[PDB]
């Protein structure tokens, strides 16, 4: 579990962002997820953005990285059903011509960088 003198070890926080993709007149959302076909209940893993079509709205934003961490889809708790379910969500989303993807990222915290070459004050 822990690798090294444990104790006073604070961690960073994580936020969530809503991705608004407009089902293009050709490449609706053009989003791909990674999982499986068969399972027991869930997918034994979160649905990560397998691939993102080009010239698509999912890419246009560029906020959707390959292998993202979708915590939900339009509120849907990505933690059950079959890979198809999630896949269906998108398709359906096409109806309203808008799909919501709950992503999760890290946020910079109060901490000084390392003295070297790269990051410059601004």
């Amino acid at each position: 579990g822990s690798s090294g003198s444990s104790g006073a070890g604070q961690v960073v926080h994580t936020e969530t962002t809503e991705v608004v993709l407009t089902a293009d007149p050709v490449t609706g959302f053009g989003i791909q997820l990674q999982g499986s076909v068969f399972a027991t209940e869930t997918l034994s893993s979160p649905p990560l953005i397998s691939y993102i079509e080009a010239d698509s709205p999912a890419e246009r934003c560029g906020v959707l990285q390959i292998g993202d961490r979708v915590m939900a889809i339009n509120g849907i708790p990505t933690e059950d059903s079959t890979f198809e379910e999630a896949n269906q969500l998108l398709r359906d989303s096409s109806i309203t011509s808008k799909v919501t993807l709950e992503i999760e990222f890290d946020v910079a915290e109060s901490v000084i960088p390392s003295s070297g070459s790269g990051p410059s004050s601004g």
